[PDB]
C-alpha cells in the first residue's frame, strides 16, 4: 500500500525540505533494485570471482564489488544531493563535480559480505548519510564526522528476500522489494528491537584472541549463572544480515577487537556507525565495549572500530564485564 | 548454455531411463521455482508468521510452511512418478493414487531453516529420492531404507541467488535459477569439496550439551596444537545454507547428539541422508561420530540422526576423537 | 543510462520547478509499471473479462478497466501534486481532499483500447496534465481547457515491449521499462516524426458513413493519381498502438466524424488532446478536419472529437480535401 | 493449476508416445520464453533495427531475427526429436547430426511481424511439426509435406501477454506465460472459433491489385446486402496477432493472391500451414480461396501461398464469391 518513495516523500513533506534528501534516498533505492537484480543471478553473469585487485584495508576485491560500487556512486552523482562520497571500495573520498554537486556527505560498502559472495550467503550494502558542515570546500574531512551526526542510515540486505532498512530522526522503518513492479514496499513501520534477546553472534574462531570480558560474557551465554536456557549462536559471516536478524530477533552482535586488532576489523564509517545508528534509532545499543561507536571522532575514512550492539539489556550486560575488568 | 531439463535429459539418456525420473525431476524444478518466487517477496505476500499448528517434531509451522508443502505435493503427484511421499509436514507418508502412481519414494523437507523465515536469513528445500524396492502395495515402510539406496538426492537454497543442487551416481551438478527466463542454468559441474578446510559450523550454544568429544574438537578448532591459525567459524542457521557453503568452502558442519538429544535434532530421512549423499558424491564424509548416516536403517519415516558432515579429513579427525574416547 | 527519474529531474531541474510535477510524474510511472505487470498476465490473474458496468460514453468496463484506474486514481492523490481528476470511467471529475490536494488537473484513460484485451492485443494508458488556472475550488471547470494548455501529456503503450512516450514543452521522449529492475529506460530523445509517410490507419467498416473528404482521401491512398506506390494500410483498433507507429513510422491515423458521429468517437479531455499534443510536439499536425484539435475549449468532460493526426504533409493533404470540399 | 509441462505429458500420457514429441515441445517452450524475455525488452538491449543481410523470400533481417532463429534452432537440435529443421532464416533445410537426430521435421518463423517490431506492435513465433515419412536419410524432401499431415502446430504471440498456443488432434489449447515464475499456464482449453464473426482483416493498401472475388467481397463487408451492420476492420500487420485475434473473436483474414503476387505473400510451411492446422482443429478454415491450404504439395519449402481464414461462414462465403467468378 505504501511504497518507499511515497514514504520519504511524505516524511520530507513533513520535515519540511526542499526535497534533495528525498533525491539522494531515490537515487540509492535505484542502485539497491540494480544490485539485487544482479545479486539474484549473480552466478550466471559470471559475477562471481575475483576483480583483480585490493583494497586500504586489505582485502579482496570481487566482481560484483566492483559493479555495486560504479552504480551506488554514478546514481549518487546524478542524485544532485551529494558532494562527498566514501567508499569502502576507494582510497580516497570521492568530491563530486560542482555542477551535480549536493549538500550531502554519503559513507557507504557498496556490497557487505565479501567472504559469503560465493557461497550464497546473505550479502548487502551499507549507508550512512550526513549533512555537510564544513564552509570550506567540499573534501575528505568532510566524512569525518561522528555518527551521531547521521541525518540517515540503513542497509539493504539481499537474503531470502530483499530488504531496505531505513533509519532518521523519526525511527526505523523496513521496505521489501517487489521483484515483479520495481518497487520496495513498506512492511514493518517504526520498529525498535526488544529489550533483551536469546542470541549471540560472534566469530568464536578468535576465542585465543579475546579479552577477558568477552571470554567471560561468551562464558555467560553457554552457561548462565542463573540457570536459565543458555543463549543460542548465530553467525552468518555478514555483518548485514546478523545485524538485520538481531534488530528483529534481539539479541547480540559483537566485532569486538582483540589481541591482533585493537581498533576490530569493521569500518567506523560505513559499516559500523550506520548500523550503529539504525540500532540506536531502533531502542538499541551500540558500543566499542568502552564508548558509544556514535561518539567517535574518526581521523581517517577507512578507520576500523570494534563494535557490540543490539537489545539493550545485553549490551549492558557486557559493558558491565569490561567496566568490571577495567 | 546447459538448462537444468537438458541435463537431466541427456543425463538420463545415457542411463537408458524411461523418463520417470526426468519426469519427477522437472516436476521438483517447477515447484522449487515457484518457492523461490514466493519466498523472495514472502514480506509483501504476508507469508511470514506461524500458520497454526504443531508437526510431529515439534515445530511451529510456518505459512511458507504449508505454501510449500502443498507445492511439493501437488507437483510430485502429478509427475506420475511416484507412490510414497514423506514430508516434514506430514504426521504419516501420503500414499499417491493408483492413477498417478510411480516407482519412486520422494522424502523431502519443504521449507528448511524455519528459526530463520522471519529474518530474511537464506532458508531453502530438502529432498532424497528412492526407487521402491518392496513387491508389496505403497506404504509408509517403503520409505525406511537406507540412505545408500538413494538414486538421486539435493536441495533448493534461497540465499542470495537460488539454486538447485543435484546429486547423483554421476556426481553433484549446481544449477542457478535465473529469474528472468525462469529456468535453472548449469554454473557448477562435478563438484568435489575440498579435502581440508578451515571453516567449522555448530550452534555452541549447546556448549554445556556437548559430549566430551565434539568439545575437544572445537577447543582444538580455537586453539591448534600445530600452532596453525585457527578455523573461522560460522552458523547460518539454516542447514541449507550452512551444508551448501560447506560444500563450496570445505571445512566440517555439525549437529551432534547431546546429553539431552541422544539422536541430535535433524531428520534422519529428509534432513540429514540428503545431505550425507550429497556430501559423500563430493568426495566428502557425513557421520554421526559412530557411524555412517547413510548406512543407518530408518524405523521411524520422523527420526532425527546426529550428522557430522564436510571435507575428509576434517570429518576423520572429529572420528578419530569419538573413537579415542570410545 | 538514463532512467525516466533522472530524465524527469533534469528537466524539471533547468525548468526551475518546485518538484510538484516531477512527483505527479514519478506517481504516474509507478501506476504504470503496476498496470504494465498485470496486462502481462491479465489472463492468469483472471483480469479478462467484463466488470459489470457502463460508462457515460456507453462502453462495457472490463476487470482491467476498474483495477487501472483505481492505480491510476491513488498514486496521483497520493503524489500531493493534484486537485482534479478526470478519468473515462468516472461520470464527474474527481476533486482532491485538501490535504493532498496539489496545483495539477490530470485527465486520463486508464486503460485503453478495451476491444483488443481479450485478444492481446496491444493496449495502454493516456494522459493529459494541465496546470490549474481557476482562483475558485478545484472543480469539473478546471479541467474544461484547451489542449493547447496542456504542460505535459503522453502515454503507456504495453505493446511488444512497454514504453513511456512523454511529451512536454521541450519535446518528445520514448522510455522503455525494463522488467528486471523495474525502471523506464531512455531509449528515444526528441523524436520526431517523418514530414511524409507511407501507412494510413482508419476503421474502413465505416466507409458507408464516411464523408466525402474521408472517401475521396482514402481512395487516394489506394490509387495514387501519380502513379506512385498505393500506401500501406494498418490498424490495430487501440488508439494507443496505431498513434505510436503513426509516430514512429510516419503516416496518418484516422478515426473522423460521421453519419452517425458528428463528433466522432474517441474523448476529447484523455484521448483526443493528448495524443494531438505529443503530435504536434513531434513535428506532427492533429485535426477534426475542420480545425486544430488542441484550440478546441471543451464544454463536457467526457466530449468526443473528430481526429486526423501524424504527418504534416499526410494531413495536410487531408485538410485539402475538407477544405475543397467545403 | 496446469501448467504446459504437464498438459502435453498427461497428453502424451495417453496418446502412448516414447516421450519425444514431449521433449520437443519442452524445448520449443524454453525458446519462446527466451524470445519473449528479450522481446518485451529489445530496444534496452538494443535488438532493434537490421542484422545486415536479406532472406530467400527477400525481407531486411532484424537483429531480433537471428536471435531468436539461433535459439530455436539450438533448442531444437537439443532435445533429441529432429531430424529436419526448415526456418524462414535459412535458405536451406538445416540437417540434424546424427547424435541428437530425432524423428520429427520443424518448420517455423522464428519472428514473425518483422514490419511491426520498431513499432512495438504485436509480433510472434509460428511452428509445424511434422514426423518423418521417407525411409533415406533426412534431408529437404522430408519437409516437403502437405499440411494435413501436420501432427502439432501452433503459435507464441508476444502480445499485452505472451500466449503459446497449441493445436494437435486433439484440439487447441491456449497457455499464456506467467513472468514471474516461467511456466506456460494453461488458460483456454479445447479452443473453438465462432461459426460467423463481425471482423474482415486484410491490407486494404492492394485494393489495385486485388482480384473481383476479394474485391466483392470486401464491398460486402462495408456495404451488407441484407441491411445488417457492417464489420469491423482490423489488421494488425503481424500475421500472429490477426490470426490469434479471430481465432478468439471470430471473423476473417485474409493475404490473397494478386496481380503481382500469383502466390501470395505468406509462406506456406512456416506461417500458412500452422495456422492452417490450428485453424481447422478449431473447427475454422483456411483456404487459397481456390483450395485447402493443408492439401497443398509444396515442392519448395519457402514458397508461398494465398491464404484465407477464420469462420467457416465467413471463409465459405468468400469461396462462394470466387466459385460465382470461376
Ligand atoms: N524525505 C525526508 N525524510 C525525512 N527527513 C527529511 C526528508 N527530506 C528532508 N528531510 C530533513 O530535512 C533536512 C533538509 O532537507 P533538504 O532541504 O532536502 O536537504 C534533511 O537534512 C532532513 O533532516
Ligand atoms: N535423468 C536421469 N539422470 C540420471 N539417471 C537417470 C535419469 N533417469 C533415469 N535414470 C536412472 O535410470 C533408472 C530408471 O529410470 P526410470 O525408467 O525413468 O524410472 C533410475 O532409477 C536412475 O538410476
Ligand atoms: N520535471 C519537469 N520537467 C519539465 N518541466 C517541468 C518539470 N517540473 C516542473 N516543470 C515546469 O515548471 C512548472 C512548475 O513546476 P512545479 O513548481 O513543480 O509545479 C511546470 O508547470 C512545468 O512547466
Ligand atoms: N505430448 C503429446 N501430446 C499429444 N500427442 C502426443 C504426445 N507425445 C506423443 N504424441 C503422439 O504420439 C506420437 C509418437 O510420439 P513419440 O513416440 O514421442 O515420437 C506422436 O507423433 C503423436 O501423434
Ligand atoms: O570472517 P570474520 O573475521 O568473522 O569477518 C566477518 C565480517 O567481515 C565482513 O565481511 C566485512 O569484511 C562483515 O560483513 C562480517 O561481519
Ligand atoms: O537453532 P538450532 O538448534 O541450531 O537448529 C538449527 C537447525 O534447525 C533447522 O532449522 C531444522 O529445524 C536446520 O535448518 C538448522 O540446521
Ligand atoms: O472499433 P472502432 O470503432 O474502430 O474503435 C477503435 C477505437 O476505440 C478505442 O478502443 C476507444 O474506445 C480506441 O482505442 C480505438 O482507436
Ligand atoms: O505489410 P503487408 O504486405 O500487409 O504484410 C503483412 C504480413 O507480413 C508478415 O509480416 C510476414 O512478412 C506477416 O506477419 C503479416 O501478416
Ligand atoms: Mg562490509
Ligand atoms: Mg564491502
Ligand atoms: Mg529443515
Ligand atoms: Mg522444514
Ligand atoms: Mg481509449
Ligand atoms: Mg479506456
Ligand atoms: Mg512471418
Ligand atoms: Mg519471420
Amino acid at each position: 500500500i505504501v511504497t518507499l518513495t511515497r514514504f520519504v516523500m511524505e516524511e520530507g513533506r513533513k520535515a519540511r525540505g526542499t526535497g534533495e534528501m528525498t533525491q539522494l534516498l531515490n537515487s540509492l533505492c535505484t542502485a539497491v533494485k540494480a544490485i539485487s537484480t544482479a545479486v539474484r543471478k549473480a552466478g550466471i553473469l559470471h559475477l562471481y570471482g575475483i576483480a583483480g585487485s585490493t583494497n586500504v584495508t586489505g582485502d579482496q576485491v570481487k566482481k560484483l564489488d566492483v559493479l555495486s560500487n560504479d552504480l551506488v556512486i554514478n546514481v549518487l552523482k546524478s542524485s544532485f544531493a551529494t558532494c562527498v562520497l566514501v567508499s569502502e571500495e576507494d582510497k580516497n573520498a570521492i568530491i563530486v563535480e560542482p555542477e551535480k554537486r549536493g549538500k550531502y556527505v554519503v559513507c557507504f560498502d557498496p556490497l557487505d559480505g565479501s567472504s559469503n559472495i560465493d557461497c550464497l550467503v546473505s550479502i548487502g550494502t551499507i549507508f550512512g548519510i550526513y549533512r555537510k558542515n564544513s564552509t570550506d570546500e567540499p573534501s575528505e574531512k568532510d566524512a569525518l564526522q561522528p555518527g551521531r551526526n547521521l541525518v540517515a542510515a540503513g542497509y539493504a540486505l539481499y537474503g531470502s528476500a530483499t530488504m531496505l532498512v531505513l533509519a532518521m530522526v523519526n525511527g526505523v522503518n523496513c521496505f521489501m522489494l517487489d521483484p515483479a513492479i520495481g518497487e520496495f514496499i513498506l512492511v514493518d513501520r517504526d520498529v525498535k528491537i526488544k529489550k533483551k534477546g536469546s542470541i549471540y553472534s560472534i566469530n568464536e574462531g578468535y576465542a585465543k584472541e579475546f579479552d577477558p570480558a568477552i571470554t567471560e560474557y561468551i562464558q555467560r551465554k553457554k552457561f548462565p549463572p542463573d540457570n536459565s536456557a543458555p543463549y543460542g549462536a548465530r553467525y552468518v559471516g555478514s555483518m548485514v544480515a546478523d545485524v538485520h536478524r538481531t534488530l528483529v530477533y534481539g539479541g547480540i552482535f559483537m566485532y569486538p577487537a582483540n589481541k591482533k586488532s585493537p581498533k576490530g576489523k569493521l569500518r567506523l564509517l560505513y559499516e559500523c556507525n550506520p548500523m550503529a545508528y539504525v540500532m540506536e534509532k531502533a531502542g538499541g545499543l551500540a558500543t566499542t565495549g568502552k564508548e558509544a561507536v556514535l561518539d567517535i571522532v574518526p581521523t581517517d575514512i577507512h578507520q576500523r572500530a570494534p563494535i557490540i550492539l543490539g537489545s539493550p539489556e545485553d549490551v549492558t550486560e557486557l559493558l558491565e564485564i569490561y567496566q568490571k575488568h577495567a
